[PDB]
């Protein structure tokens, strides 16, 4: 319960950092900087864009390292203790 | 047995939601909307396309979150209790 | 020991199927069809290309499902019981 | 403690090998070769570029195999025993 809330806020602040960086350093639109931030951390990736400034490239490097860990954690638990009991509850005869 | 069937139907409805959204909001061909839906959730990604409407971008965001969890689950078990005993059965002398 | 060899041959036959399909249906060069096959299953993805025939798109769909499971398994164990004792052996004082 | 340092240096040497290969064989700028090396191993991928020489393609193949294992290991533990106690320490009332 209080672990989803935590790993949620840490993901919010993580995504906030990226949206400000890319919307500032790389010149993306806020919504675009958010998307890029989301697709890189979940490792989906963006097919239409890549960081054009060496600054953006180095940030993205450290960003991926500090991020892939905590972003997927929220993906695991967002299901494990949230999406799961919700789907178990629909099965029960 | 009845867990593969479940995580299968939840993946069907998940993929259905995406195919309708992208084929409607982003204007992709049904088969294309399906592909995009599949490559984003398995995190492979699409190199030829990215959501062009801010609507599609936000949907994809929430879509990736609610999806990467249950899609890989079907990938894990589709093997664990299906692909595996099938390959163990071919080894037995 | 005999588990790396197995998950290795299953990955060989998996990669072989893809290289023939893409080099035939999509018209890629053998080496290119192999690369695409490798980057899609490890979920890295290809930024320069996507299946252009609906046949290639549907194959890739089923291909990703039957594949991401067994390809990463070889990635896990290729390290766990191969890359690891090799690196533990270099540490020992 | 001494396991983060290890999996860190193995990732440094891994990333070094790639940066030299791509900056030499594919003709990327050092910083670009590094980025590509990072995005392929974490499976994020690059949307703006793909290996253009068959040499680069085959290297990338073996590179992804020997790499995805040890790179994510550093991602797991970089959090587990580093990012985690750091975040647990901020919660304590
Ligand atoms: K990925
Ligand atoms: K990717
Ligand atoms: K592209």
């Amino acid at each position: 319960d209080k672990e989803f809330q935590v790993l949620f806020v840490l993901t919010i602040l993580t995504l906030i950092s990226g949206t400000i960086f890319y919307s500032t350093v790389e010149g993306l639109r806020p919504i675009d900087a958010l998307y890029f931030s989301v697709v890189t951390l979940t490792t989906v990736g963006d097919g239409d864009f890549s960081p054009q400034t060496d600054f953006g490239k180095i940030f993205t490097i450290l960003y991926i390292f500090i991020g892939i860990g905590l972003v997927f954690g929220f993906i695991h638990k967002l299901a494990v203790n949230v999406q799961l009991p919700s789907i178990l509850s629909n099965l029960v005869p």
